[PDB]
């Protein structure tokens, strides 16, 4: 995004993950 | 969150819009 | 733009990285 | 995002358009 | 404004403080 | 932060430029 | 901003002081 | 702020007018 940053999600409890975006 | 971190939701076309947690 | 509106812009991988702007 | 909140694009090339989002 | 812009406002000791307008 | 909190860099002139998040 | 939102940033070497805004 | 963005005075000595900034 320059830096890593985290995308997390939070769908229902799908997933809680993320993922590094520059 | 401290570092910024991207929150995302479903947008439709399996498409994410993301706000920034700190 | 007064109210907030997140403008985004796609960070690749299907997300899309917003920001608060008036 | 709870509140109506509007989500638009101004990714490059491809002006914006928006939608709204708790 | 588009574009971005900040407009900002004095708090004293030599700073203001500005926030995105789109 | 929740809640909007705008979080400042200095840019130079005696300006912060700041930005939302949560 | 009206309503009282936080700003903050990082200060002295670091510590991260914030006031009340409107 | 990269590319040159526009930081304008809301209020006093200067208002309505505005400088380039990273």
């Amino acid at each position: 995004v320059a830096k890593l940053v985290f995308f997390c999600e939070d769908v229902g409890s799908n997933k809680g993950a993320c993922i590094g975006l520059m």
